């Protein structure tokens, strides 16, 4: 019983959250997974000064209101070569990733580790979070309050 969250630097307090190395988080399971971090899903605002401070992703994931791809370089292979806040138009599917914002983080760029997941409740589930650097905290509980999620 377990899962893998992998979390990127901080921009202005948004980051990215890649659950079990595929795209497999609903928009329920979303805002949980961001409340569990003490965060929500990030305004398009906020979205856009985060990448206005160095972020950029190529993995489709939720913010309030749409699912987009953050881009700074144009890359062929990440939405479709497109600079700024690509928002995704056309999809059969209801599963991506998702970012999280959280207020109290640094105001520009943060590429420290991520060492908690202060606000999940008491649960089964062995939750690990993983840095791009590969450094890892895990903790027992769970974060997700609808059942059709699990
Ligand atoms: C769990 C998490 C995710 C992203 C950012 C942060 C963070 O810098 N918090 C500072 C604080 O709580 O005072 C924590």
């Amino acid at each position: 019983n377990q899962i893998d969250l992998n979390v990127t630097c901080r921009y202005a307090g948004v980051f990215h959250v890649e659950k079990n190395g595929r795209y497999s988080i609903s928009r329920t399971e979303a805002a949980d997974l961001c409340q569990a971090f003490n965060s929500t899903l990030p305004t398009m605002d906020q979205m856009k000064l985060a990448l206005s401070k160095g972020f950029e992703t190529c993995r489709y994931g939720f913010i309030e209101g749409n699912v987009v791809i953050p881009r700074i370089h144009p890359n062929a292979i990440c939405a479709a070569n497109h600079t700024g806040v690509y928002i995704l138009v056309t999809s059969n599917t209801s599963h991506y990733d998702t970012y999280c914002f959280n207020a109290s983080a640094p105001p520009e760029e943060d590429c420290t580790s991520v060492t908690d997941l202060p606000n999940s409740f008491d649960g089964p589930v062995t939750i690990t979070i993983v840095n791009r650097d590969g450094t890892r905290y895990s903790k027992k509980g769970e974060y997700r309050t609808h059942q059709e999620d699990i």
